[PDB]
């Protein structure tokens, strides 16, 4: 559960996410080269407020156990967090990269993991704030997990939102319209962005279809920078939405675009998103 500095030896680079970064180590105290592969996240700068920021989303990740949420392995006391290493990557880059091998059903297999994964984090009363799939890992052909937890936060005890508003940038093409207007997050926002993932998969991730080359599109790629959010606030309210995605059923679209309702309180839950995307992918079993 204490990971000692001097036995981490480091391997490469794996990624950078808001304030976070993201080694591939090997743990080996033994310097005998036997030791497990881990995944190692630092602050890119460490300061008081993303410190305990940081702590704040190591004990949310150590209290969650999910088939589909990556695994906490510990702390190494410049603090740093030990989770399991996962040899796919990514699922934006993992679907980039065998989108020819990579069908429909098994589209939807992932589909209903990371609903799984986000109901479970909705009964901890958790709201993602950053669903997207290069926030989702690759275990193995057959299961994804949610791989980042760096956005978390804890509902009050009394209220079914909360409102922040982080400095730095904001995923905003991901954005629910209320998270946009009023920095307001919730599970209902954490659907929105759910629908924007789904969205993402059918593209398979082709990068003029990516929600902010959508967006830009229909807002205008002319459009500063302060004043994207404006404009993408109203194409929104005119119920502007991301286009079907080339080769996507009209039941799978259903899907994205109810996820996408402006009414907070209509759109639906993750545990009726698991049910369907289930139905779905039954029907094109034959079982
Ligand atoms: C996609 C790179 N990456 C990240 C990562 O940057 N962030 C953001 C926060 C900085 C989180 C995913 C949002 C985390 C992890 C990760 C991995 N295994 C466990 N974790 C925990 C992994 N494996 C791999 C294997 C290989 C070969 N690649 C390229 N990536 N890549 C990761």
């Amino acid at each position: 559960t204490q990971f000692e500095e001097r036995h981490l030896k480091f391997l490469q680079q794996l990624g950078k996410g808001n304030f976070g970064s993201v080694e591939m180590c090997r743990y080996d105290p033994l310097q005998d080269n036997t030791g497990e592969v881990v995944a190692v996240k630092k602050l890119q700068h460490s300061t008081e407020e993303h410190l305990r920021d940081f702590e704040r989303e190591i004990e949310i990740l150590k209290s969650l156990q999910h088939d589909n949420i990556v695994k906490y392995k510990g702390v190494c006391y410049n603090l740093k967090l030990i989770m399991e290493y996962l040899p796919y990557g990514s699922l934006r880059d993992y679907l980039q990269k065998h989108k020819e091998r990579i069908d429909h059903i098994k589209l939807l297999q992932y589909t209903s993991q990371i609903c799984k994964g986000m109901e479970y984090l909705g009964t901890k009363r958790y709201i993602h704030r950053d669903l997207a799939t290069r926030n989702i890992l690759v275990e193995n052909e057959n299961r994804v997990k949610i791989g980042d937890f760096g956005l978390t936060k804890v509902l009050p005890q009394d209220k079914e939102y909360y409102k922040v508003k982080e400095p730095g940038e904001s995923p905003i093409f991901w954005y629910a319209p209320e998270s946009l207007t009023e920095s307001k997050f919730s599970v209902a926002s954490d659907v929105w962005s759910f629908g924007v993932v789904l969205y993402e998969l059918f593209t398979y991730i082709e990068k003029s279809k990516s929600p902010p080359a959508e967006f830009m599109r229909m807002i205008g790629n002319d459009k500063q920078g302060q004043m994207i959010v404006f404009h993408l606030i109203e194409l929104l309210k005119n119920n502007g939405r991301l286009p079907r995605p080339d080769g996507c059923p009209d039941e799978i679209y259903m899907i994205m675009t109810e996820c996408w309702n402006n009414n907070v309180n209509q759109r639906p839950s993750f545990r009726d998103l698991a049910l369907r995307v289930d139905q779905i992918r039954d029907n094109m079993a034959g079982h």
